[PDB]
Formats: C-alpha cells, structure tokens, sequence
C-alpha cells in the first residue's frame, strides 16, 4: 500500500510514535518519505553486504527482522521480514521502536542524516490534523 501524506501522519499518531523516545512525529514521517516514498511493500537488496531493507521505514535483515538469507544476521525485533511487507504497519512500527531503543535512536537510518536532520521537517505534518 502506498500511503498518501496525511493518512500516515494521523496512522502514526495513533500508534504513539509522537515524540517515541524524543522523536517527534515530522521526523518519523521525514524518515518514512525517504526511506521509501510511504509504500509498504518497498524492498532494496544490499548486495554490498547481502543483507534487505524492507517495508515503509526500510528495516534491515541484519539486525531487526529474520529473512532466513542474511548472513550473521540478528532479529532483534522477532519478526520475519516478510512481516514488514503487509498494508497495515503495526510491525513496522513497534520494530522502529525498538530499533530506536537503542543509542543510536534515529541516527541508525543513514538517509534521516542526509535528508532530515537539522532541517525544518514541519511540512512533513502541515495541514494533517495532528
């Protein structure tokens, strides 16, 4: 499913991501533009390191879900990653929580450094009624 702007950011306010260990709601939805345009079903194969990132936050195999393939991998957040692949992101979104349990926080996604943080990210949220 690919989500339209505002539907995810009162989706994600329900599911208490707002301010989730001092991440506000705009850089979650920042996070979500970027990874993978709001769609669900997104996927991209590392081959670099033979680990995937999958759904709407781009989760990876090597530490967060189990896909069976990744070598050395961990599943931190007991899942398989094909959990992460269905319309409704109630997985996706207690496995970021847990991802950003840990000190890194929202820094683990390399593209929330690149294209949010220190930005006004307020536009990711305007107009949704949260």
């Amino acid at each position: 499913k690919v989500f339209e702007r505002c539907e995810l950011a009162r989706t994600l306010k329900r599911l208490g991501m707002d301010g989730y260990r001092g991440i506000s709601l705009a850089n979650w939805m920042c996070l979500a533009k970027w990874e993978s345009g709001y769609n669900t079903r997104a996927t991209n194969y590392n081959a670099g390191d033979r680990s995937t990132d999958y759904g709407i936050f781009q989760i990876n195999s090597r530490y967060w879900c189990n896909d069976g393939k990744t070598p050395g991998a961990v599943n931190a957040c007991h899942l398989s990653c094909s959990a992460l692949l269905q319309d409704n992101i109630a997985d996706d979104v207690a496995c970021a929580k847990r991802v950003v349990r840990d000190p890194q926080g929202i820094r683990a996604w390399v593209a929330w450094r690149n294209r949010c943080q220190n930005r006004d990210v307020r536009q990711y949220v305007q107009g949704c009624g949260v």
